[PDB]
């Protein structure tokens, strides 16, 4: 799948462990930038772009996971 | 300061609280991206992805904070 679908599928899975909203707030906007990005200007380094935040929400959902066991 | 300079300022500000790698990484590569975004091909949409991850970044700091104390 297209890098803008895995960015939007990890934002998708990241908002359903209800993320600090000082932290979902600059992801969810971040990632509205980049599908800017791949609608108006796109490029290897958008894609790439897109790739960092898919990781980033994912790591994020690790986190929470991570927390959710050690509670 | 500009965008860029923001950018790079916060992220250099979480790193001080040595997040963990899972998430330090990416944040490292979204913002590698886009600075090279800034650097050629450069409009107010590049610009409002900087702020972003300022704020993400200034965002994780404030969490580091909580979850030192």
């Amino acid at each position: 799948p297209a890098p803008l679908s895995t960015m939007q599928t990890a934002l998708m899975r990241l908002r359903t462990y209800h993320p600090s909203p000082i932290i979902l707030k600059p992801v969810e906007q971040a990632v509205n930038h980049a599908i800017t990005l791949v609608n108006t200007s796109p490029s290897s380094v958008v894609d790439a772009l897109c790739r960092s935040l898919a990781e980033l929400c994912l790591g994020l959902v690790q986190e929470a996971i991570d927390a959710s066991i050690l509670s």
